């Protein structure tokens, strides 16, 4: 499952030696977080390009689901991460590493995947009076070559893009490699 798209990964992200595919991992991510807004339970999208070739994406909404099937001790949020719009899973097999915090029900849920490949279970790390779910992926230096940093004018187009076809919702790009910031919410 994970070794298919980790495999063949064109075909799942898009051209992975020009830029394209690697900043369409943000572009997914984002996506997860405009449903939950379509979903009318997000207000706020957080973007940050971190100086450690990371993104992060942030959102206010009700948080990944947290709970553990019983019988199989897998977090819902786990299930999520790893099967298979192409999806977070995919993300996930094309990032060295990947981290989740949930902030729901009172509680910080984090989890940390390399490849894909979860590291220990779901676990509490804290509470929290907020909800929303937190993304930093950092990308497969196996899988994109010659564009391996985030660009900002290209995430920034996008996230403008995304803010005027989803009316109401904000979006913030925020830049740790040089301090620029941008706020895109249309009315
Ligand atoms: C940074 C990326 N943001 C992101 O992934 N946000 C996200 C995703 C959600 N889900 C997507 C699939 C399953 N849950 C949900 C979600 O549907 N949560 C949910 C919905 C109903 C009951 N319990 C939890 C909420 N937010």
């Amino acid at each position: 499952g994970l070794d298919a798209v980790r495999k063949r990964p064109g075909m799942y992200i898009g051209d992975t030696d020009d830029g394209t595919g690697l900043h369409h991992m943000v572009f997914e991510v984002v996506d997860n977080a405009i449903d939950e807004a379509l979903a009318g339970h997000c207000k706020e999208i957080i973007v940050t390009i971190h100086a450690d070739n990371s993104v992060s994406v942030q959102d206010d909404g009700r948080g990944i689901p947290t709970g553990i099937h019983p019988e199989e001790g897998v977090s819902a949020a786990e299930v999520i991460m790893t099967v298979l719009g192409v999806g977070v899973s995919v993300v996930n097999a094309l990032s060295q590493k990947l981290e989740l915090v949930i902030q729901r029900e009172g509680k910080i849920h984090r989890q940390i995947y390399e490849h894909g490949v979860p590291q220990a279970p779901l676990a509490v790390t804290g509470e929290t009076e907020k909800t929303g779910t937190m993304v930093r992926f950092w990308p497969s230096l196996e899988t994109f070559t010659n564009v391996t940093e985030f660009e900002y004018e290209i995430l920034a187009k996008r996230l403008r893009e995304l803010s005027f076809l989803n009316s109401g919702v904000s979006i913030r790009l925020r830049d740790k490699r040089d301090g620029k910031e941008d706020h895109f919410h249309y009315e």
